[PDB]
């Protein structure tokens, strides 16, 4: 109890009086809820830098296929389950973590530019400048000329459309469609380099040919979460699905909500999908930028009904690609990310690229920590509550019944025994602020939980005890001692288990209370 | 749907009464408890058994009449009718025996004007400015105290007055009588006490003390009756194990148009304390000589559940009138009625966030069980306690599923009939030589007889509340089970 | 605020931010305001027409008579309306503290009646018993007044007499039929037939000839029996005719069947009255407060008047002082959101009329005060569809304004009634004051919960501003009068920007 | 569906997130008002009038830098710039011009563990000067100091957190000066309308600055800056004595870890809501604006996340004051905070303040909630109210209605003053007094009712809801009036 983690703030009876209530000196607990997603890149690729970036917490690391080899993804796999699993050798401190595949997905990318791939041209304000795919002027990136390596693009866009590049800071107005060349005026002028990203607020198909290829690698090498670019459709994760095959009928599929399309029919990407992606870079230029965060809440929210994960990414802390702590703006957007419901938040540039991976993870780290404190649980159990439709499932009713008896006692844990994650993401569906401690024997099970917020993976790796019930009893027994060993537990805290009756999974469907001794 | 479902779920109050419907017909068997006084209507064995199978769980003894024999003959025939269905244990009913007491009377004397009191310190407690006789029916106020006694100016006139009640408005805890019938209701097993005319604590500590450590496992229910219990209501909660709203004397001792007020503010009080309210004094007054009652008796009852009780009370209506099986029938359909449509989504809600956050086991699995319970509809929450404190920490969040409570105490059997929505099951066989296969047993007991009495079907679920080991207050296991 | 103002009118309860504490502060100490909110209709009888005995029934609350044209002829009922509007009238000397009394006429509709003359057969139980259709009674065989009653009844039917007390079963098969229930019969008495449905018209020719005398002696209010369906209202109506078209019609739902089509029925009705009596015998006695709880919250979220009748006091018809469940019966009706609770034999045949007005009186005024008006005004605001009418706009704004002062009253000038029943709708805990110069107007606002009718009588200022504020004057000086209003006292003032009806669009906070 | 109405009328805070359109478009004014700070990317009068245009309301003076004459020329092109738009009194926007003051400053003077401080004038990558005298008694064993923005620390070395390249004269941070009394002094003179006031620790700081804006400065609002972590925890006391508060993130953020901002601006923010104060939320909103088009993901929902939260004023520094697109960043907070205004979840919003405000027998308080609540029955276009010192306008505000409140007033500082109460648009009349003091009434309103249909507000066949007062003179508002345009 005492004055520590908010708790004044979350026995308020109105949203007015909870912030009313947010104190600055009561300190969070060490259990961090929301998962951080960290994109592997040079400065995030040597196994000494991966043990340093899992330490701070680091939980799920993404593969970015839009760049380098097949090749060169193997070793970054090959190096962060070295990382892994040089914790090993204690099992009640091992983190597992996650692998993800992003694809490339439909992509539109400039021409290399005249003079070297690492030199730089500049774009005149209001001026004339052509955009042509005619494949003599590939090499030709100049100043007055852009090639794409988009075929149909002059068969898309009309009069007076508008055509981004480089992350949209650079804008051109259509202004007559020529016979071997797209005629435009610039609109938003700026310094252009080499093979940058086009976008075009198509008919390039949902699945290519090389995303194809690469989830097929995914499967070889054993990931276990993709995140399928620019979803538009329930057949584009069918699709995706289908390229897996039956080799990998157990890898996570997050559609990743990138234009209007996406967010459009989002409700029949949500139903195919197992979770969502806000990824609010490309849909930061695909519709106007103070949309993006009615879209990020909207999809929050509609996940957290569904009871699926959902992945804020992007520009969360960019300033930190270059400085050691961020702004004011990046810390309150990952804090008010935290407050939305998002599952998990991410680093893009500021792991792969920047001079600070640790110490963003470290700060990503730090900001959870307080904001999910700062949540409104009291509200937000009883609005999940009234949503949810009556079920027959054990599973689902003693997941209920056991956040509803940690929110009573302020619980500083459930321990949850689960072979799939369904017993631990069922519990997390419903936002308990005691830590869902899962503990499962599928190595596989413990890396995608981290997908559900507030789960915290225990791998155990004993063979089964004669007596089942032992069985049950010695892996309750191994949560409560990690718990204690990473400070989840003390003595004398109250803790919620979760089992089943009878050994296999389906059958969770009983609740005890008991003290750490 | 049935149970004024669309009802119970909607988003305001005021569309749950919109949505009240006559033809939605109560499914659920009824949770609050049927209080009947025993008198010369229903005194005899075989009506006694025709009360029991119509929903009589609480067999109340008025000793403000009666000899010490002639209760003992009541308490006789009452065993003598609640042990005939005993040969049935899958379906018998505990009936729990409730002694009320006299209570402290001030009478008038035998033998003109301006009468005398045996109260003495009449004179110091009644200043200038009320004092009622016989029901209330003379009133007499006082505009000067002197050294012969009080003025005696008649406000409302009145007559027979050889040795009637005397109630005085707005102004010790136990005669020798009531010292004399607490001492019989222990020789005799009685499992509850109704205590009259209870105005602060340490009037219920000298009931306790004249019960002696002999009763301790009694149940001790405050009645209040005047002005001063209604102030101190907290502190004689506070040491109670219930209260009943006496509206009777309550309706003399403070203006009649009041008393709904003092008996909403007390059973929301005790629904916030999770200790049990009684309702009692003129529900179906009409029925002591009619067969069907009034409009008003109706929704009487009806709104006595709606508020809160955990039990409602018949008085003449069963000890002295002409229809006393009809009209414990007639409580038993109302309350059905009135039990399904109580808004239950703004009740558990309410009581939910008013209980305080607790480190108890007991309490921590009670929410948790209840909570379990809602998202499947569980058809019973299935409990093993052997003082009842387990089903009661779970009946205090009133669910709508049946809290059926498996105990070897007989009288925790009975007494558990104070607490709305808690049916007990008593278990007669010895204990198993492992202690889990009789937890088990137990709980099959429960099932097989939830299923004889409609209870449970196949295919239902049920919420099973058990603890890890034997004793009391160990409760701290909840468990979802397939019938 | 005062503190000790706020130790009054239950406002602890009121700020409770649940129910469950609402509930928990309510204070049988803290006492209400004067100015009862619920109205009360009064039947008139033999125990309540001599003019000496209205006179003290006005005085102790008495806002509506009623007429029951069950029994008594036009000439008893037009003595009976003299009777009224003299006791009333006799009041009228002191404008600032005249009451007005609306006159209601309740109808026969579709009743069936036994056999008879004061003698009186007892009934055995279980015996064989004859219904008769023959013109040509005892405990073997009683006639009643329904020839076609033997074309309706099954066999194993039921037939209720005597408010249901008596229950025949055809056990064989006019209807030979053995006794469920027995009891002392009288003559003449009342018969119900549930399930079956009658064929009876819901206006019969009688029904005619006395909404007739109604609209020729200008009664306020008809009570229609039996309504079943929303032509049964169009015919009631259509009987009244053109003159009678300002007429408030309020329709009695009696039967099985009313509920079911009371979505309806309260379309076309300018209220609903529960007649729990009928109700009562219809259906199952276990299910009238479900029906009565649901026809409240139905009329209240349709902002239409709804009266709870019946049995609410009915001890009192020969004792001096109420059953506890009687006294809970008003309180819990108030509690509900009935615009107005009446009596029928206390007040017609009892010996104890004026006390049993006395006593809802006081009921009324501890439960209006322990409602939870936080809750009450959130669900009605939020469930009243948004509106564009000035008059709409401006009542939800005042009685906003008067829970944040805890206005001592509301005063609104209205023609027709209209702005005082849009301000009702939304049910303050402060007074609405309605300062017409309509007499019909102020008798009708009777059925809107909270309006106090003042009848002015002073013909216009020159300035029709300095006609508005006379009549805003004459309101504070009745209401101190009344006890309403004291000095210092915060009030609400509703007033329109141009004469006639229909432009109410202004709110003034004043101090007196 | 447009302006978010299906996401406001949710049952639940949870479906109203479910239900939010990116393409139900906002159809109602920006009730955020925006302050911008004045320097170098924002003296011309020319780049001021693009500004105004854009969307600014408030020109903040940052007397951390510069001198009273270079401040008194700001001042006169932010006035020429406003005044330039007083040709049509109809469309005549005010902009308030509000001092900061420089507070209690600490700067160093003009890599490796090893490094020495110290405050001798006498005294590279080695050795730095400051200029507080003596911090030895505030300091504890525990304690550290920061140096340039927080980015390089030390600990009680009697060189933690690393530390790149540090110029000449930044701050030094650690977890009423002579200068700021002329500096107010100053204030008083060219009638700046707000004060905000830096390094708020306690109600006597905010004595002392009322102190010596005079009696001249009487009507000058003190926004009080909570700047380190004394002010937090003394919040209450500052926010009773205070106009308003300002949530400084830039020093909080230094003064207490950077991961409990967030905690202390959502606290401050619903204090302020509920005691009915205006509240403004400044510091780094679009910082990377300052040299590039187009803000950030995290800056963008920065923004809309403290108008979401209740804050009646954002705040803009670099981007506008030494940025290269201070135009730009206008219109996008601009843009933002359309947005997200019409995103609140007004159904919630509104119960809580009310029941939250305390019973109240004073006629403007009583008058202001029922015209709020008259607003909310009809979607009234706007509330019309008059106002001598804005007061009426602001207990209208505390509600936060949907409509807008349209403020018309006689006094030129009021209608300035009244942009740090969100959703109050000032109109200023000019013309003199009627003969007859309720036809001086009745044009004023008339003239809410046609500066509201040239500026969009309002449209032939709305409904309005007008407030006024029975007598001349502020505190006698008790009317309310429905209309038809
Ligand atoms: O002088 P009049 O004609 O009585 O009008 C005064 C009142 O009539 C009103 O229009 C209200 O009347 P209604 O309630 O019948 O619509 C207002 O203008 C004003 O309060
Ligand atoms: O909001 P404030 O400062 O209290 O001013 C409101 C005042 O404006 C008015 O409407 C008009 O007053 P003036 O004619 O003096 O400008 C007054 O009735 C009212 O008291
Ligand atoms: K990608
Ligand atoms: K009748
Ligand atoms: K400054
Ligand atoms: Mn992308
Ligand atoms: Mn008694
Ligand atoms: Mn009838
Ligand atoms: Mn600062």
């Amino acid at each position: 109890f005492f004055q520590q983690q908010q708790l004044p703030a979350a026995m308020a009876d109105t949203f007015l009086e909870h912030l009313c209530l947010l104190d600055i000196d009561s300190e969070p607990v060490a259990a961090r809820s929301t998962s951080i997603i960290a994109t592997i890149g040079p400065a995030s690729r040597s196994v000494e830098r991966l043990k340093e970036m899992i330490k701070a917490g680091m939980n799920i690391a993404r593969l970015n296929f839009s760049h380098g080899s097949h090749e060169y993804h193997a070793e970054s796999i090959a190096n962060v389950r070295e990382a892994v699993e040089s914790f090993a050798g204690s099992p009640l401190s091992y983190r597992p973590v996650a692998i993800a595949l992003d694809t490339k997905g439909p992509e539109i990318r400039t021409g290399i530019l005249q003079g070297g791939p690492e030199s730089e041209v500049e774009l005149v304000k209001g001026s004339q400048v052509l955009v042509t795919v005619d494949p003599a002027f590939r090499t030709r990136g100049n100043a007055n000329t852009v090639w794409v390596d988009y075929p149909n693009i002059v068969r898309v866009v009309p009069v007076g459309g508008r055509i981004y590049i480089d992350d949209g800071l650079i804008s051109l107005v259509v202004q007559k469609i020529g016979p071997e060349g797209l005629v435009t005026q610039v609109e938003n002028g700026g310094v252009l380099g080499s093979r940058k990203g086009v976008n075009l607020p198509v008919d390039l198909p949902g699945l290519s040919e090389q995303d194809v290829r690469d989830l097929r690698f995914g499967v070889e090498h054993g990931v276990d979460i993709v995140f399928a670019s620019f979803v538009r459709k329930a057949s584009d994760v069918a699709a995706v699905r289908a390229a897996l095959g039956p080799e990998g009928h157990g890898i996570k599929i997050i559609s990743k909500i990138e234009n209007h399309e996406g967010v459009k029919r989002f409700d029949e990407i949500l139903e195919v999908s197992d979770g969502i992606m806000v990824a609010r870079g490309d849909l930061g230029i695909e519709i106007p930028a103070e949309k993006v965060f009615l879209a990020q809440k909207m999809m929050i929210g509609r996940c957290n009904l569904a009871g699926k994960p959902v992945v804020c990414a992007t520009q969360m802390l960019e300033s930190m690609i270059t400085k050691p702590r961020p702004t004011r703006a990046e810390t309150s957007d990952v804090a008010n990310a935290v407050l939305d419901g998002a599952d998990c938040i991410m680093l893009s540039g500021e792991t792969a690229k920047g001079n600070f991976p640790v110490e963003a993870v470290k700060m990503q780290h730090a900001i959870a920590r307080e904001a999910e404190a700062a949540v409104y649980h009291r509200q937000l159990f009883e609005e999940l509550r009234r949503a949810a439709p009556l079920s027959r499932d054990p599973t689902e009713v003693t997941a209920i019944g056991a956040v509803e008896a940690a929110f009573k006692c302020c619980a500083a844990a459930i321990i949850v025994l689960t072979t799939t994650g369904r017993s631990a993401q069922l519990l997390s569906r419903y936002r308990p602020r005691a830590a869902v401690i899962a503990v499962t024997r599928s190595a596989q099970a413990a890396r995608q939980v981290h997908l559900c917020r507030g789960v915290f993976p225990l791998l155990y790796r004993e063979p089964p005890e004669a007596i089942w019930a032992d069985d049950v009893d010695r892996r309750v027994q191994f949560g409560i001692e990690s718990g204690k060993l990473r400070g989840f537990l003390r003595v004398g805290d109250l803790v919620i288990v979760v089992t089943g009756w009878r050994p296999g999974s389906g059958y969770t469907n009983i609740m005890r209370v008991l003290s750490i001794s």
